[PDB]
């Protein structure tokens, strides 16, 4: 297939790598973005939005990005912390009093955001409709007894991360806006990414969505994976896309992702508009822990919401940060090279981070520097 979009001359290799992933049959449809020093310099897409290869991927095509969304949610908290509304060292219960229930009165915001609160998933079996009821799910989580002692371990809050992070965000802004609207107003819209990444997709935009394509447990792992179990299929359901499930249901593309991480990699600015101070970025990316994860099963290096680089997952800068999603999407920022990168596609592969397609794109990108 023929690659569409724009690519600065010095980044031609990246374009080639992108195209290469199609030639090897590893893609159906995909989008990719790369920002350098506060400007988008690569903006590419290709292939098809559907399994039948009858509808080409377009510039404004959207796809579910799964846990790539967690990075977006973390950015909201970061921005709010940068404005002085949230103290990472403060107790969650200072902002969210009900959260103090069942052993969590001393859990800090930094611990909640680094998956150390121990409420990795709902203890009781939940329906998808339950996921869509924000206040009810949040009330349930605040009342829940942790699977492990808070601060003594990390266990990936695989689905509910967006709700707990987001509810803190909503509480310090007086519950006047949903987490999706806070992301729209404070992160995406100012830098012009508001049309390329949504948490809670408006009906008017739903025609843009491409089709998602599929390829003993402790109490914590089991609840994080079974309550409820996520599938490729659910991404293709309108109710899922319409809801706000900020751990997993972001609708976006490579350009939107790359714009947000592009701002973050450039000290908080993209195309002359600032969404956050550099101090704010430093504070939201402080390493909180580096331990074998109770849910993921490997050593995770967690900051206040972002995955910190390990084994060159996010390139050669050891302090690069970002988040990846089930199937292969990802985004990350590198403040040294002032580089932000985004990638979103509809053909899933078996991984939750470190897809080969991404490895290729990352290597190509850093050859051009």
């Amino acid at each position: 297939i023929e690659i569409q979009g724009i690519c600065a001359p010095e980044f031609t290799k990246v374009r080639d790598a992108f195209a290469a992933n199609f030639k090897d049959g590893k893609e159906v449809g995909a989008s990719f973005g790369l920002a350098i020093e506060g400007e988008i310099v690569v903006d590419l897409w290709g292939g098809f939005a559907d399994a039948g290869r009858s509808r080409p991927w377009r510039s404004d095509t959207l796809i579910n990005t799964y846990s790539t969304t967690k990075g977006m949610a973390a950015t909201v908290v970061g921005v709010l912390a940068d404005e002085g509304l949230i103290d990472y060292n403060a107790r969650v219960a200072d902002y969210w009093p009900e959260f103090a229930a069942a052993g969590k009165k001393d859990v800090t915001v930094a611990q909640l955001l680094s998956h150390q609160a121990g409420i990795c998933g709902p203890r009781e079996r939940v329906e998808m409709a339950d996921l869509y009821d924000w206040d009810k799910l949040c009330a349930m989580l605040a009342a829940q007894w942790p699977f492990f002692e808070p601060g003594t371990a990390n266990g990936y809050h695989a689905v509910v991360f967006g709700h707990i992070a987001g509810e803190v965000a909503r509480r310090v802004t007086g519950r006047t806006k949903s987490l999706g609207q806070l992301f729209a107003e404070k992160v995406a819209s100012p830098i012009g990414a508001g049309n390329d990444y949504y948490i809670g997709l408006p009906a008017s935009e739903d025609h843009r969505v491409a089709e998602m394509l599929p390829v003993r447990m402790s109490d914590a792992l089991y609840c994080a994976m079974a309550h409820p179990p996520l599938t490729a299929h659910i991404a293709n359901d309108r109710a899922w896309r319409a809801a706000e499930v900020p751990g997993a249901n972001g609708q976006g593309n490579g350009r939107g992702i790359a714009k947000v991480y592009g701002a973050l990699a450039n000290g908080g600015t993209l195309g002359g508009t600032r969404i956050i101070s550099a101090k704010g970025i430093a504070e939201m990316t402080r390493e909180e822990c580096f331990r074998k994860d109770e849910v993921i099963g490997v050593r995770m290096r967690w900051s206040r919401g972002f995955i910190l680089n390990k084994a060159e997952l996010y390139g050669p800068n050891p302090d690069a940060f970002g988040h990846s999603g089930w199937g292969g999407s990802f985004g990350f920022a590198d403040t040294k090279a002032r580089l932000g990168m985004g990638y979103a596609m509809n053909q899933m592969d078996t991984n939750i981070f470190g897809d080969p397609r991404g490895v290729r794109l990352i290597e190509a990108a850093y050859r051009c520097l």
